[PDB]
């Protein structure tokens, strides 16, 4: 219950022991002269002074020093070459030897493996089993603190397996190296390769299934390349196990529990350094920051989880202060019970970088029942909160899994949570953006601070209303949607849909309607729109699409479709500058919008060169089958207050403001405008003549001669432009005078 922090950093500073009968050997001569003789170690050397034993309890074999455990040895060679191997030293208990083998191959396996024990007596030593050979070459397993057989006898104590090699610790692949609950190892060669099972944590005894069992492998001044290949942190307990390695420590296969921890922990930046009585110092650190160039390429996560079921997950975690956290092709793989399991993948003092695929019951969407709630969890840059925890692979969630991320600006590049639904797609903790290139969500509950989504997927679910994409906190002032696009839903229902919460403006540039999908837009006040505001069928609207705002407003040349077929509610203010709204008919209907409050609109000179008149401001496309003789609702208008940046109209004048409102909107028809025809040579009077439907303009385009730079207004069309009300009074394609009327110059202004 105590933790590995504590426990590790109190059990690294301690005296060895008080070992009486300090029994020294030394290797004479012999030894010193074969370079390749393959000696054995313990019958030819150490075992005179190592005696076997039986216990009463669970004996196999039982090996000490030299009557009782409380005795030294050592072995100093230093001169003693070949390559020494052990070959079945098991249920040692022993103590404090250190087999000082410099110019000498060590093995530690041939036909049988190895152990390291001490005993839980009254002293509750620990056993310091040094070694200082020249390579290792483990080459078969090894069990460090390991039971004597099973339960009787007596009980364990610590141990420390420091081994001091100085050519490189390479290993065998079938060399399981199973470190237990008191366990601990240094290294301190260069360029450890441990091409094995590494099995931090175990039963310890069979019944103890709630074990805390603590280990180390404290890699601690290992100069070359750290390399581990398969890591399987815990069995059956919450193994906290902790590695303090020497930054840069690539590993291959990870295989935790459901409970289980790691701490895989950098360096710092400087590298590593009757009568009262007095204990030393026992110094204890605390959570610290990596050095700089401090890599943990963990390539491969797994997560094993079986058992019976809790109530909530078990999170395993891997607390990793260094100032990187890439995690390769792999990516997290996790396995999920009835109940959602839960993997914590924290960094303090970092960033984080999964190039990998998120599975869970290994496949990439990765579907979950609904009370396995499978739970991700990322924490890139907690203790500096300038940390990113930047996906640069596509993710993808099926249903019912969980992502969180406590970042500071969370980029990505894409996600799938839309193909499953279900998904706790959490951003709580971003600082400022989530930087995602492409979103799909179906009934999800994403909630980002601000962000620049640029291209947005709004699927439905199926027939499930009251379930969709439900953003639920501040949207905030730089977010942006470069493209938001409802996808066609499903039949006569809005099953799934988007909905706000918060948030002050939003610059939406491009927008799908689509049958039976909802783009409500609660609570933002400045919704944006500065380019083409479309439906995904254009040629056949149908359905509905509730787009109930709360405000917007549109910027520049930002054209809408706006059909009968999806019925946009404006509740609050459209706000709509130099933009070219266009209509549909339907059925020769011209499709009146609901302005809720006031379409104030204001202007400048909103000219195109296509006519040499202003632009289209409002454009009435398809308006051929308009019914003739019928006023014509265009939009409804509450309050319009028009403005320029001067009083002046139609370039610049003393003119009223809003009279050219009548001039510069368009029924746009024919390939020209039936509202005016505005003319500047001789090549369009046949388009305008096909724009008015007569041979006035049609065979011959030198029968008027008002229109050499000019323009003019077809009579048969009014419209409304007071504060009040905009309509269209389409009663006439009239043909209109030569020189009598309804007839304008150029604003020239192109």
């Amino acid at each position: 219950l105590l933790g590995w922090g504590l426990k590790q950093a109190e059990e690294a500073n301690k005296t060895p022991d008080k070992p009486d009968k300090v029994w020294r050997i030394q290797a004479g001569k012999g030894f010193n002269e074969f370079p390749n003789k393959e000696y054995d170690l313990y019958k030819s050397l150490l075992s005179s002074k190592i005696d076997g034993g039986w216990d009463w309890g669970n004996a196999a074999t039982h090996y000490w020093i030299k009557g009782g455990q409380w005795n030294k040895l050592e072995v100093d060679m230093k001169d003693a070459v070949g390559t020494y191997k052990l070959s079945g030293l098991r249920n040692f208990t022993g103590g404090d030897l250190d087999v000082n083998m410099q110019k000498a191959t060590l093995r530690l396996g041939q036909f049988n493996g190895n152990s390291f024990t001490s005993y839980k007596d009254s002293a509750d030593r620990t056993t310091r089993v040094d070694f200082n050979a020249k390579n290792i070459l483990i080459d078969n397993f090894l069990e460090i603190n390991n039971r004597v057989g099973s339960g009787a006898g007596r009980k364990a104590s610590s141990t420390v397996l420091t081994l001091q090699a100085s050519e490189g610790i390479t290993s065998s692949k079938n060399a399981e190296i199973s470190l237990y609950d008191g366990a601990t190892l240094n290294l301190a060669s260069n360029s450890v390769k441990l091409n094995g099972n590494v099995w931090m944590g175990r039963l310890q005894y069979v019944g103890a299934y709630l074990a805390p069992s603590y280990s180390t492998i404290n890699t601690s001044k290992v100069t070359g390349e750290v390399n581990f290949n398969h890591l399987t942190v815990g069995d059956h307990n919450a193994a906290q196990a902790g590695i303090i390695a020497s930054n840069k420590t690539h590993i291959g296969t990870l295989d935790l529990w459901q409970s289980a921890g790691l701490n895989i922990i950098a360096p710092p930046e400087g590298g590593y350094k009757q009568k009262t009585e007095v204990q030393p110092t026992q110094v204890i650190d605390g959570p610290f920051a990596g050095g700089k160039d401090t890599v943990v390429n963990i390539d491969r996560i797994n997560t094993k989880a079986d058992g019976t079921i809790k109530v909530g997950g078990f999170k395993a975690s891997l607390t990793t202060n260094a100032a990187h956290l890439n995690i390769g092709k792999g990516g997290v793989n996790l396995s999920n019970q009835a109940s959602g399991r839960t993997l914590l993948v924290e960094n303090l003092t970092g960033n984080i970088t999964v190039d990998g695929p998120l599975r869970v019951n290994n496949q990439v969407g990765g579907y979950a029942l609904a009370g396995s709630s499978a739970n991700f969890e990322f924490k890139a840059g907690v203790d500096t909160k300038n940390g990113t925890a930047t996906f640069n692979n596509d993710i993808s969630l099926g249903r019912f899994v969980n992502l969180k991320v406590d970042a500071h600006t969370a980029n990505f590049k894409g996600i799938d949570t839309g193909n499953g639904g279900f998904n706790t797609l959490d951003f709580s903790g971003v600082t400022n953006k989530v930087n995602i290139n492409k979103l799909i969500t179906a009934s999800t509950n994403v909630a980002v601070k601000n962000f620049n989504i640029n291209e947005l997927i709004v699927k439905t679910n199926g027939v499930s209303v009251g379930e969709y994409t439900h953003f639920s906190e501040d949207i905030g002032s730089q977010s942006r949607i470069n493209t938001v696009r409802l996808e066609t839903g499903t039949r006569s229902i809005f099953s799934g849909g988007v909905k706000f919460k918060s948030g002050e403006k939003l610059v939406i540039d491009e927008f799908y309607y689509s049958p039976w999908n909802y783009f409500d837009a609660r609570n933002i006040k400045n919704v944006e729109i500065t380019r083409k505001f479309a439906s995904s069928t254009p040629e056949n609207p149908w359905g509905t699409s509730k787009l109930m705002f709360n405000n917007l407003t549109l910027g520049q040349n930002a054209v809408m479709d706006y059909s009968q077929f999806s019925n946009l509610t404006i509740q609050g203010d459209f706000i709509n500058n130099q933009g070219t709204i266009n209509y549909l008919v339907r059925g020769g209907k011209v499709a009146t919008l609901n302005v809720g409050n006031a379409a104030a609109m204001m202007f400048n000179n909103d000219i195109d060169s296509a006519t040499g008149f202003y632009k289209p401001l409002i454009k009435i496309n398809s308006a051929q089958d308009l019914i003739k003789n019928t006023e014509h609702v265009l939009l409804k208008a509450k309050i319009i207050g028009y403005g320029n940046v001067s009083t002046g109209t139609n370039g610049i004048s003393n003119v009223n403001l809003e009279e050219q409102f009548k001039e510069r909107l368009a029924l746009y028809n024919n390939n020209n405008r039936m509202d005016t025809c505005v003319v500047r040579n001789t090549d369009d009077i046949k388009a305008c003549g096909m724009a008015i439907g007569n041979q006035s303009m049609v065979n011959n385009p030198d029968n008027y001669k008002y229109l050499i730079g000019k323009a003019w207004k077809n009579i048969g069309i009014s419209k409304t432009a007071n504060g009040s009300k905009i309509s269209v009074y389409y009663l006439g394609n009239s043909t209109p005078t030569e020189n009598g009327g309804n007839t304008t110059n150029l604003p020239t202004n192109t």
